[PDB]
């Protein structure tokens, strides 16, 4: 039947009537700001997902896991749970003191009562019992964000008792899909699908696409065998370790079965220990000859087999390549394209550098009305009148002045290139600092091309991806040099 | 593209409605949220601005400036600055306006200004944060940005 | 504004699961009457708060007080008389006091009824009582869109909802009914909630599977974040004022405000604080490719229209649907559950005296029809329908005529399976041959052959009649393809 919580019972760190009288004395107490992934542990803990833990441990208890991995009963528990924060306003902050935790925003989680507190590299730790009053706001997704309680009567309802459970950090094509089902199958279980979600909206909204591409494929899975449920963590980083507390949550949220993909006798040793088998990520191949996907081990001898690695998939989808049909679903296929488009038809900014005595500016000009023909993809000149009207009309020309004027472009520029525009940029910039940290913002979120015109101080450009080394060069032949440059680059359709 | 336009008094949580909007917006994909507000406001826009009346005026107007390339090319918007004259909110939506779709939502829950003409004007007294998101989404539903 | 709150003033719940023992173990020991489907959903409505504040079945003089000055015992306003019935004659003898044990009808007990009235009407009889209850209705399926008043109005909170227009089909939807529910609920600045009426049995009346999944068919045309699919356990009522007045009621114990359906009942609904908007003459203009309201149309426009009286008649006969009318998804569902005569079961039925002409030609027109493939031919005569239908069995007035309904009755499975059956039994009754045609024709398409080539009785109408006497059997095989291919039955590549 349905395994049930480890340690024997369900925790609950969040008791209504407390809740009221809760935010009131939070009104007259110290109070940290949780940074999103501690929110996020402070959730799972909140919300049983660590049963029986009940409040972060302690630097003793913190030590007394990474040797012989247990709590105080000696119960078996593979890792620290600690919450941690760089303020300063830690440093004077003591035991027996009641803490109140907030999210970002100064909204009220629930006051820790002080265990222990110190300090580790650059973040302090803290420690104590937790007394909840709400949990991390969450508009985003509220369907398919089950507490380990709330999953635990959905399977109860479904009729559910036996369930494999796959805590997806990265988005599913056809071979984990089909090895899913067999699993499935092989142990007679419903199935779980159950990715980590942990981000914030701004620092990290990375996890958006990830549910989206889950919800593009579910329906290629049995209705009546499978869960979709979002799992509020980051994904933690490979480790015997981090795969026994995945477990621990897993048995949490109802799951008797984990899949990890390993393996080491050592840990599937101590896992089928509390409870939960944990069954491992084989290399699937493609089997021609077989039509399906099968673990590379388990298909006929002398076939012709076939893979894809994701190196070779995300570099043919930056370059617009042909998918093979047996790799994915055209549902997520689409929408990895919606999320993260081909060099042809993503976003970039056109970034001039070098000095006055350039002609800058007309180059930048001239390549915007090239640019223009195409459609697609709309073009911004951010040089002139458009740039003192409204981004540095109140600054001087001091260093550092300067230095913002150059970031202020840059930012704005990021903004039109992430969603997918084209910039083109001829700012007053002879740092290579600075200009070191316009191209890393834009080149997260799209295409970044420096291009030299070399026809207080400055410095050179040491790695621009254009450097028009000419004489005589007229503005036609220099724009002609770089659309064979943005061609070369991939970036024209 | 749009972009959604909080206004009212600090004495409204427009950051925590706005904030919340730019988590369910994201949901959608297709089009990209910018959350134009905090942190990224003054680190990037106005780390440099007064208090000053024509300061804070080219503040609400640099913001509008940076949503309107945001909207024109194809993504959603969603700023909840400090601005009090009608004067300024007017250029603002016509800016972004002419370049795509401007929402106004009117939180009423030196000197101020009321908005006279809302898309949205939330008009309650215990409204929470769910609730209110609602409303709005409600809105863009009904005024056809959503898809 | 927010969340109307339930009728009455609280959410009434007929069952509380702290006394659900004592119950199953008090009922053992009682008189206990079997529901019908019908009443098993009345029954769930009063047991689970659709009716609130009700929490019995009334009496019959509050029935007729009702039916009066429309009040309860309060004076409150109260449309309709909520009754519980049965046609069981163990009624007969049962008084107030007494307590009862309401079951479905495999036993399963529900609640116990305690008697307040107990009295007759025509055929059925009547019962008044509090009620206790222990179980609900079994709901195998649908469990997912099954909620109750209580898990709705939960919902709806977790969705953040707080007005909402509210739609309890009892016929499915396509593109009128579709786009003027998203209009009114633009125009009502509201949410929507497809509620349709699913009362029935996995046998009696299994129709709302098909209600239900032609919902879900277009589901996704339908906004998201505005939108809630949900099930209404009970039957679409008799069209009438009380009974629309009702609905408004058990619409606002669901959390509605709005009732898509007058007007001096708009005055009371309105009165209860639930608002109901009517459902207009829909066009397809085309001058705007729209639905509008007929009075909305611009003058002059031409306006479109489709009877269903029409629709059916084109679905019936591989006609052309407009691309307006409705969605490819719901008329591909539509026709999975109603397909063209020329793709439908039937049985073609010889009738006739001895008639050994009968079992020539039956045998015969079989073989034709498999040339066709498409549906699978079944010839219930010889061998066949002795072995394993009849081969114990008089010749009885009545057991001639067990067999006949006993064909009429496997006749009919391999119908509604899309089948063709062919029979030629011995059947000299009119009423007999015409309960097996009702039986059959309810479930697909019944052809009577009547050759003419106790007492013989000449049908008085069958589909076709073979007269002339110098016939062979090409002839007459052929004279009945004829009908067949004149009826729409037969179809080709």
């Amino acid at each position: 039947q349905l395994i049930e919580p480890y340690g024997g019972t369900l925790v609950n760190l969040i008791d209504p009537e407390k809740r009221e009288a809760l935010k009131h004395e939070a009104l007259s107490l110290p109070s940290l700001d949780l940074d999103w992934q501690q929110q996020c542990e402070l959730e799972m803990l909140m919300t049983g997902a660590y049963s029986p833990l009940t409040g972060f441990m302690t630097r003793a208890q913190c030590a007394r896991v990474e040797s012989a991995q247990q709590l105080d009963d000696g119960s078996f528990w593979p890792s620290p749970i600690t919450l941690t924060s760089r303020d300063r306003a830690l440093a004077d902050r003591r035991p027996g003191e009641r803490l109140a935790l907030r999210d970002g925003e100064g909204y009220m989680l629930a006051i820790l009562t002080l265990s222990d507190v110190w300090k580790d590299g650059e973040r302090w730790h803290l420690a104590g019992e937790v007394e909840g009053a709400a949990l991390p706001p969450h508009p985003d997704f509220v369907s398919l964000r089950a507490t380990p309680a709330e999953l635990r009567a959905l399977f109860v309802r479904r009729g559910w008792r036996r369930i494999i459970a796959w805590q997806a950090r990265q988005p599913m094509h056809r071979a984990q899909y089909e090895f899913c089902l067999k699993s499935a199958i092989e142990n007679e279980a419903n199935l779980l699908l159950h990715p980590q979600v942990g981000g914030d909206i701004t620092e990290a909204p990375a996890y958006f696409g990830l549910v989206r591409s889950f919800l593009a494929i579910r329906d290629r899975f049995p209705a009546a065998t499978t869960q979709l449920s979002l799992l509020p963590a980051p994904p933690p980083e490979a480790s015997g370790r981090a795969l026994l507390l995945r477990a621990i949550v897993a048995r949490n949220f109802g799951c008797s079965l984990l899949i990890a993909g390993r393996v080491d006798p050592s840990v599937a040793e101590r896992a089928e220990k509390i409870g939960v088998r944990l069954i491992a990520y084989p290399r699937m191949v493609y089997v021609e000859d077989r039509a399906e996907h099968l673990p590379e081990a388990e298909a006929p001898q002398g076939a012709r087999l076939l893979t894809l690695s994701g190196e070779e998939f995300q570099r043919r989808m930056r370059a617009g390549l042909k998918i093979p049909e047996w790799y994915s679903f055209p549902e997520v296929l689409a929408e990895l394209h919606r999320q993260t488009p081909p060099r042809e038809r993503q976003g970039f900014t056109v970034f001039f550098t070098g000095l006055s005595g350039a002609g800058k500016s007309t180059l930048a000009r001239a390549l915007a009305a090239r640019l223009m023909e195409m459609g697609g993809r709309c073009v911004t000149l951010l040089d002139g009148d458009i740039v003192r009207r409204h981004l540095s009309s109140e600054l001087g020309f001091s260093k550092a002045h300067r230095d913002v004027n150059v970031r202020r472009i840059g930012f704005v520029a990021s903004e039109i290139t992430k969603n997918r525009g084209i910039a083109i940029c001829a700012p007053i910039a002879p740092y290579r600092q600075t200009r070191r940290d316009v191209r890393a913002m834009i080149e997260a979120v799209g295409g970044f091309v420096e291009i030299h015109v070399a026809t207080d101080p400055y410095e050179v450009p040491e790695t621009p991806e254009l450097a028009i080394d000419t004489t005589g060069l007229a503005i036609d032949e220099a724009v002609q040099q770089i659309l064979l440059k943005l061609e070369h680059e991939g970036y024209l359709r």
